[PDB]
């Protein structure tokens, strides 16, 4: 039952205007050297990927991984680049919905 509200969650986070760095995953022919920081990568497109196959046995398990999407963009993006701004509105809007479901 929890992990029914993942999914309303993940469209949500998809349709939001600041989602735009994370829809899908990073481009390496765009975003040079991304990896040699980056060890980890996650998006959402692999989190809907996994979701709709059953790859989450718990909403926790999801939550991390959406977690893992903004720490990333902290840990290689400035606060205030276009990017990194968009990765700390997203954790919040993330962080906000969360409560409000569980
Ligand atoms: C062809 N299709 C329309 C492309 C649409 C999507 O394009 C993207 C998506 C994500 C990025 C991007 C970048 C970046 N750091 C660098 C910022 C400066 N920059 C370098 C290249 C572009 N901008 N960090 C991150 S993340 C996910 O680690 O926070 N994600 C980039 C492009």
């Amino acid at each position: 039952s929890d992990l029914t509200f993942c999914e309303i969650i993940l469209m949500e986070m998809e349709s939001h205007d600041a989602a735009w760095p994370f829809l899908e995953p990073v481009n390496p022919r765009l975003v040079s050297g991304y990896r040699r920081i980056i060890k980890n990568p996650m998006d959402f497109s692999t989190m809907r990927h996994r979701l709709s196959r059953g790859g989450y046995t718990s909403s926790e398990e999801f939550a991390a991984d959406a977690l893992l999407v903004f720490d990333n963009c902290q840990t290689f993006n400035e606060d205030d680049s276009e990017v990194g701004k968009a990765g700390h509105i997203m954790r919040r809007f993330f962080e906000s919905r969360w409560e409000e479901f569980y």
